[PDB]
């Protein structure tokens, strides 16, 4: 077998504060890189109960999890056994912002993730703030080269109980460890939901879908 197998096990920590509340969360979980699906279960081990949205934390909870065809050179999986981090700004149309970095490195079968989060200026009485907000949208991130790396933008949308919608546009810049094959612009879709196991989100699932396309 090679370095990255069909079924491949998570462990990620994430060190974070939002509108100055402090938290830490530790996930455990679990993909299939090639199908380009993951799972982790996560537990929030200190700042309990989080007193904003979850949904600004899930999509911090990895590209190797991306199902690519064989002619779009495949960044992500190209970067292992060594591996690759990514930093991303993620701004809201209501001028909350949160930015998040994470080194994605492999030991054995398991990807570890070292993720660290800031969000600041969320509205008080705002959804995130509220926890008014029912998960993201479907989504494509765009894809592209720039500086040597490959960056990935997104126009995104965190869907609001009542059936409303909030905008949130996404940059992230993705650096291979080593010089790896760059491809040509291209688009991932996403599907990213959910499960919380309570009332706090003390606990909660995140499972995410991605596929890559060619232009």
């Amino acid at each position: 077998s090679g370095v990255i197998k069909p079924d491949m096990k998570i462990k990620l920590k994430m060190e974070g504060n939002v509108n100055g509340y402090a938290f830490v969360i530790e996930g455990e979980g679990e993909g299939k890189p090639y199908d380009g699906t993951n799972t982790i279960n996560l537990e929030v081990k200190e700042g309990a109960p989080l007193p904003f949205s979850y949904d600004i934390l899930t999509t911090a909870f990895n590209r190797a999890f991306t199902k690519y065809p064989d002619d779009i050179p495949n960044y992500f999986k190209q970067s292992f056994p060594e591996g690759y981090s990514w930093e991303r700004t993620m701004t809201f149309e209501d001028k909350g912002i949160v930015k998040v970095k994470s080194d994605i490195s492999l030991e054995e079968d398991s990807f570890i993730y070292e993720i660290y989060l800031k969000g600041e200026n969320f509205p008080p009485n705002g959804p995130v703030m509220q926890k008014k907000t029912t998960g993201w949208d479907a989504s494509t991130e765009r894809m592209y080269v720039r500086d040597g790396v490959l960056k990935g933008d997104v126009k995104h949308k965190l869907l609001l109980e009542g059936g409303g919608y909030y905008r949130v546009d996404f940059k992230t810049i993705y650096r291979a460890k080593k010089a790896v094959k760059l491809p040509d612009y291209h688009f991932v879709d996403h599907r990213i939901e959910c499960l919380n196991h309570d009332k706090d989100h003390n606990k909660v699932t995140v499972y995410e879908s991605a596929v890559a396309r060619n232009s």
